[PDB]
């Protein structure tokens, strides 16, 4: 029986550079949003977006490799190369066919499908850049990173919108129980704060347009609630076969224990009110695990920010948690970094572990008033000490009622 | 140990609109290619693709949900109806949680990216369509056909380009098998025939140019090949756990025994002269399936007639094959079709299934002046009979160097 462990990390978000950066500005409270500048946002109902801000790839991506991937792109590899350092993993002949790579966007290269499809309507199909196709391609960048690396194991790329980044955790940890692999790099990478993003989720009346006020937008179960904010990113997992962890003398942040899918089969871009598809993923996940609900410590929420959205999630944690509900901490990090879409679930993962590593949660910051006639503890503003929590949850939905969780455990 | 069968197929082609009719026109060597009409190719350096001619989805889909959704959508809509209803399957709420889907495609909604990229280009953010993201994103095939039918169980998209379709079908085995669900519609659609799928897959130098002679474009292994030929489609298939299958008396094609997958980690698109990632995602599914390479009757390559592709895998095949490589059958049914990228893995398993089936397999037409210096048998021209053929092995190849193999087994 294969377990699986987390033992390197890699992350770029709004609210921080790297991993540790990160986690220190959230347990802080501070937000990552503000306007956008990199296009006119006069015409647009939403003008701000958690952006990474001097992104810097100059050491890690040469100048002939940059100008033939989009931005998400760049910032998977980046964030890759981060986790596959942390990891101190040495790729070997022995080795490289073990090792493979899980990794996914909910929407990838819009930046340069904008700029080719604007190419061609001005010049024709002659303006259209060679690399239209693998620069833009959701799995680019599971495929510039065991280029970079020599990894010959599994390689897969799942898109699942808000969902990809806990399914591409899970079935890399699925894929190394099973035994195609002893490591797996795993995540997602976004950049959808381009003109069709933020004008295509604007259309869809999905997004905050609080833009008085944008470090206020993001406010999950705040009854001003206005819908999400976008946000951009990358988180990156190198997950390991526990035997094969200890033998090199890994550092081991958590394992991963449980996951759990499910469909809403509801509606394509809204949950039912009764959050059922979301319990029937949790529970997954626990069965999973092999343990109760009551044993979860902290669950790092979906919690866009929108009206009906957060609604049903809360709906969900009451009906997985029962008695228990109101002793569960949960939180969503969405408040302050903005929805990282394909990243999100993979970012997030990062934060559940570490909440075990250093026994402190996340706050919601935000939420002045919570919808009334819910129990549960969502942490608001302020970060939480905990005592001795042992398993962390993590929730990942997307469009057309896709669902995913993810259990860690501390050691 | 849970065994996965195949209940159900569905599927529209180049060369039919139902599986009965796709295979008897491949048996029969007819060219499902044509030249495009519904947008000016003039400036195009290639002018014909496989599609799908009358498609008509009238009384499956909705005129309300017509509009919502790109052309890939609505073929993997169409192709997964006809697959649940030759399933014979009845969902039910005690069933429900327990049938889910992993659906994919290589690009997604081009059609609906190119326009609403033209809206806001003409007329500014206020033109793009509410419907922009849930219209392209790869997830909403799996999306619409699990809120049509009430399915609850588990649900991704695989998209890893032309290997889609294979790792769709092998990750849904993996779930069944692991116990997260007892059926899984899997497969893939696509439908890239447009000015950007067209011209970025032009721009790239990867598409066959012979104009004057659409039909022999396609031509695997042939030395005057020059490059692939798109082509349009869904396939899907009901995957299910055996005791379940015959449970319920279930009509059974054939049975999923094996799936490997591998990395090239050599060049984003192209392989490597060795086929050396072909070679081990064909090892990684004979060590799955528990078989010898002796033991496969028939090979659907991935061959998608550019030169240095189809090499790399006739390569590949004589590794894995040694002294059996010449015994072996392999054959490109893109030589008809032409690649339907994300769903072409999909399609060719229902090949790999039905050849099983009829004892028969379809030919690489096209094949007049074969590469010199390689002695295996591609079936140039016309269909064959095979005796006691008991496996069959299915090749699908991707860019990002992303391979993956599945051998299906007689009954
Ligand atoms: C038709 C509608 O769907 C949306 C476009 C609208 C108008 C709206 C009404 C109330 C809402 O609260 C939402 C804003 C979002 C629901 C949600 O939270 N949807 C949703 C989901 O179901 C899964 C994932 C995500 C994610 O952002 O990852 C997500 O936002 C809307 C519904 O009328
Ligand atoms: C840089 C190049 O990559 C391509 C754009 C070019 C120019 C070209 C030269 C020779 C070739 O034969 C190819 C045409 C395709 C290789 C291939 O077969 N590539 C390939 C692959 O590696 C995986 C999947 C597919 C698929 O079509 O699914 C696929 O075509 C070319 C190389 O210089």
């Amino acid at each position: 029986k294969r377990r699986v462990v987390v033992t390197g990390l890699g992350m770029l978000s709004p609210v921080g550079n790297t991993v540790e950066s990160t986690w220190k500005a959230l347990l802080a409270g501070q937000s990552g949003i503000s306007l956008i500048d990199h296009f006119d946002t006069s015409a647009y109902a939403t003008k701000f977006a958690g952006l990474v801000k001097d992104f810097n790839c100059e050491d890690i991506i040469s100048r002939k490799e940059q100008r033939k991937m989009d931005a998400f792109i760049q910032y998977g590899i980046v964030a890759g190369v981060q986790a596959m350092q942390d990891s101190g993993l040495e790729i070997t002949e022995e080795n490289a066919t073990r090792i493979g790579a899980a990794i996914g966007s909910g929407i990838g290269g819009l930046g340069l499908i904008e700029e080719n499809h604007t190419s061609l309507m001005n010049g024709g199909p002659r303006k259209i850049s060679p690399f239209f196709v693998p620069s833009t391609i959701v799995n680019m960048v599971a495929g510039h990173l065991t280029i970079m690396y020599g990894l010959r194991g599994p390689s897969i790329s799942i898109a699942t919108a808000a969902t990809s980044g806990v399914h591409n955790i899970g079935h890399a940890a699925r894929i190394i129980a099973y035994g195609d692999a002893d490591v797996m790099v795993a995540g997602g990478a976004e950049k959808a704060s381009t003109p069709l993003g933020v004008g295509g989720f604007g259309a869809a009346r999905a997004l905050s347009t609080r833009n008085d006020n944008p470090q206020a937008a993001s406010r999950p179960w705040d009854k001003e609630r206005d819908g999400f904010v976008l946000g951009d990113g990358a988180g990156m997992l190198v997950l390991e076969e526990y035997e094969h962890a200890k033998k090199r003398g890994a550092k081991i942040y958590a394992e991963l224990v449980g996951f759990g899918m499910s469909s809403d089969a509801y509606h394509m871009t809204s949950p039912p009110e009764n959050g059922a598809g979301a319990a029937l993923a949790m529970a997954n996940a626990l069965r999973d695990a092999g343990i109760e609900a009551s044993q979860i410590g902290y669950v790092n929420a979906h919690g866009t920010s929108t009206p009906a959205g957060d609604k049903a999630e809360a709906q969900a944690v009451k009906t997985i948690f029962g008695e228990a509900a109101s002793r569960v901490l949960v939180s969503s990090t969405k408040s302050m970094t903005g929805h990282l879409l394909g990243a999100a679930g993979a970012v997030e993962s990062i934060y559940s572990i570490l909440a075990l590593r250093d026994q402190a949660v996340p706050p919601t910051i935000n939420l002045d008033n919570p919808d009334e006639g819910c129990d549960l503890d969502f942490v608001p503003h302020e970060a939480r000490q905990v005592s001795g929590m042992e398993y962390t949850l993590c929730n990942s939905f997307g469009f057309g009622g896709t669902n995913g969780s993810l259990i860690f455990k501390k050691i």
